[PDB]
């Protein structure tokens, strides 16, 4: 429903999420997509009109989607979902070409993500989406490949800004 908040500039939907790390920072918590049962992503969801800050949305979504509780130790800033609209590929105009580079035709972002780094304090076996998704820890290398397989580079960018140990 329209409790959703949008960028007043780009009309992008405003989303907050967490990069949930283990205390040793060797692993990150991932959840399976609802629409696509095999795509592994990280907890995130739409900011609602009542919510006073992005941290609120991020910790609410981390609980609802991944039954995870922890403390926010870092602001990982913003990343954007620059996937083109559903209109794309049945359009006449598709790409915009430079002399030494190629780009997708200029379009507004779908989503603006505000990500936080969380240190996991507890994982509970029961949470609101406990039967709708799976949830598992992955090393950096495993995590990175999951996000490419999920076709979500903006989520990998968020992961890369975290303190996750990448030497594994
Ligand atoms: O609201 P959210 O943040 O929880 O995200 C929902 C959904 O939002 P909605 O509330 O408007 O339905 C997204 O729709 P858009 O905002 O992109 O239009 C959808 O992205 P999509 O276009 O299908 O793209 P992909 O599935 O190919 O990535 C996303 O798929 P995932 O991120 O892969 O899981 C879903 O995640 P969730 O259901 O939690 O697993």
């Amino acid at each position: 429903r329209e409790n959703q908040v949008y960028s007043p500039v780009t009309g992008a939907r405003l989303v907050a999420g967490c990069i949930c790390l283990t205390p040793d920072k060797k692993q990150v918590l991932m959840i399976t997509s609802s629409a696509h049962k095999k795509r592994w992503i990280v907890p995130k969801g739409g900011v609602e009109k009542d919510e006073p800050n992005y941290e609120t949305t991020a910790q609410r979504e981390t609980w609802e989607e991944a039954g995870c509780i922890g403390k926010i130790v870092a602001n990982l800033g913003t990343v954007e979902d620059m996937r083109p609209p559903k209109d794309w590929n049945k359009d006449i105009k598709q790409f915009e070409n430079s002399r030494k580079d190629s780009e997708v035709a200029k379009h507004p972002p779908r989503t603006e993500f505000h990500f936080y780094e969380l240190e996991i304090e507890n994982l509970l076996d029961k949470f609101p989406e406990c039967h709708k998704r799976h949830r598992k820890l992955y090393s950096y290398t495993e995590a990175k490949q999951n996000l490419i397989d999920a076709k979500r580079p903006e989520l990998l960018e968020a992961l890369n800004r975290s303190a996750i140990i990448k030497d594994d």
